[PDB]
């Protein structure tokens, strides 16, 4: 077992979901959507922890890194970008003032410098794999969707992934398509569903954590 360290907060929500990960959920205000919940995920093992988005802005991803810091007494190995929109790459520049290194794909970093966002340091094509401790931890590309450059990240240790914005909550809305490639999003997440076949957790970019029927949701929506 592990403790839980759980807590909640008006700006920040750290939720334990498996032995050894954790959801982070914090709030974008923006004037055309309104305030919008933003998930993450805090894997670890052995003294060592990765971070799939920054939470939305600086000062929650502080109180973030402190808190695995002081609660889960981990270094943060890592933090992954999972595409270039602010709900990813918000809090870069807290994690970079703390020496912790920054990735994305190469695809994700031309888009958060063209757009003028802070910039995931360390580039990849297609895949990353890192290690927590002795644990696998993996960023990966499977096509196109929410945006173009979307990836999601996987623990297979314990079966958690992180599906952010391409994969959406049980009967959400589409939400906002403006970068979306939607003819290929249900491939993209039916070829996700089928290289993931026993995933116990599937984490959306936006609400409520559940398993794999959010993939099969996901899947449904942009069918129609
Ligand atoms: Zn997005
Ligand atoms: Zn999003």
């Amino acid at each position: 077992q592990t403790p839980d360290k759980s807590f909640k907060t008006d700006d920040l929500i750290v939720q334990k979901l498996t032995d050894h990960t954790y959801q982070h959920l914090t709030y974008l205000q923006t004037q055309t959507f309104g305030k919008v919940p933003c998930n993450g995920l805090i894997v670890f093992d052995g003294g060592e922890a990765v971070i799939f988005d920054t939470p939305a802005d600086d000062a929650t991803s502080e109180k973030v890194i402190r808190w695995v810091e002081d609660s889960l007494k981990c270094k943060v190995k890592a933090v992954i970008a999972t595409h270039f929109h602010e709900d990813c790459v918000g809090g870069l520049k807290a994690f970079h003032e703390h020496g912790i290194p920054s990735y994305a794909t190469n695809k994700t970093i031309a888009f958060d410098k063209e757009h003028k966002f802070p910039v995931p340091q360390k580039g990849f094509d297609n895949k990353l794999e890192l290690n927590v401790g002795t644990k696998p931890v993996v960023a990966a590309f499977y096509g196109e969707g929410h945006t173009r450059d979307n990836i999601i990240g996987y623990f297979p240790s314990e079966k958690v992934m992180f599906g952010g914005c391409l994969i959406k909550e049980v009967d959400a809305t589409k939400g906002n398509l403006a970068d979306a490639n939607v003819d290929v999003w249900p491939a993209t997440v039916a070829n996700i569903r089928k290289q993931y076949s026993d995933v116990k957790v599937v984490i959306p970019g936006h609400g409520k954590i559940g398993g794999s029927e959010l993939l099969d949701y996901t899947i449904k929506l942009f069918s129609q």
